[PDB]
């Protein structure tokens, strides 16, 4: 019924993504714990780096970010590639296709060097020129794997560093992993990133938030963290989407 969850979806609005991003969300809470042991800079090119690199993991999503932020919590980085070529082959969870990440890490590695406070803080202003200086980086679709995960993640390390919120652009699909695409064929026989355009037009809810509202909650987070009234519409959705 993408009309019913087109109504939650808008109940639930950009504040209400935005809570969930900020207080439930694992893969924020990781960010947020890297940021106070990182420069805000550098913090931000390597959320972009590890992004990129997020795909055909060795572990869950929530586990991979936590050891990222773990990892590089304290660390002097000098070169982003030549950390993540000492990282990679040691880390718990994401030790497949190192050589192709590694290759897509290089690619990006003079767009990162662009990554001063205020070329952040243009980009935060404006996603969608983001969106394309990454994936022109890489040399790739803007809507192959990871590339928009990247720029939700690039939004949530923004929040961190700058201290606002901005909205993502409406024009940004979904980002089509396991978890949505599995969550989608329960619903409908449409395609995700379709399917989740069309709630996102209806509801107003740029799609970007609307992962953010339903990732944490198809890994099992749980809603009690959320205010009274929050919760009682993420109950709601949960009856949809669990
Ligand atoms: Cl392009
Ligand atoms: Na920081
Ligand atoms: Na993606």
């Amino acid at each position: 019924g993408s009309h019913m969850i087109a109504r939650i979806i808008g109940e639930i609005g950009i504040e209400g993504a935005r809570f969930i991003e900020e207080n439930i969300d694992e893969q924020f809470k990781a960010l947020r714990y890297l940021s106070k042991g990182i420069d805000s800079e550098t913090f931000v090119k390597l959320v972009i780096a590890n992004s990129l690199v997020s795909y055909q993991l060795t572990g869950k999503g929530e586990q991979w970010w936590w050891e990222f932020a773990k990892y590089f919590y304290g660390r002097d980085v000098k070169s982003i590639y030549l950390a993540y070529k000492e990282f990679l082959p040691n880390s718990r969870f994401n030790r497949r296709l190192i050589p192709q990440k590694l290759s897509r890490i290089r690619r990006v590695e003079t767009f990162l060097s662009t990554l001063t406070e205020e070329r952040i803080e243009e980009y935060y202003g404006d996603m969608s020129s983001l969106w394309g200086s990454i994936a022109r980086a890489l040399g790739v679709d803007k809507e192959s794997k990871t590339v928009v995960f990247s720029v939700k993640m690039f939004g949530y390390a923004a929040r961190i560093v700058l201290s606002t919120f901005n909205p993502y652009p409406m024009e940004i699909p979904i980002p089509e992993d396991s978890r949505i695409v599995k969550l989608t064929k329960k619903l409908t026989n449409e395609k995700p990133r379709k399917f989740w355009m069309k709630i996102a037009r209806e509801s107003g809810v740029p799609p970007l938030h609307i992962d953010s509202i339903l990732w944490p909650l198809l890994g099992g987070a749980s809603i009690d963290s959320a205010p009274p009234e929050l919760r009682d519409k993420l109950a709601e959705l949960i009856k949809i989407i669990r």
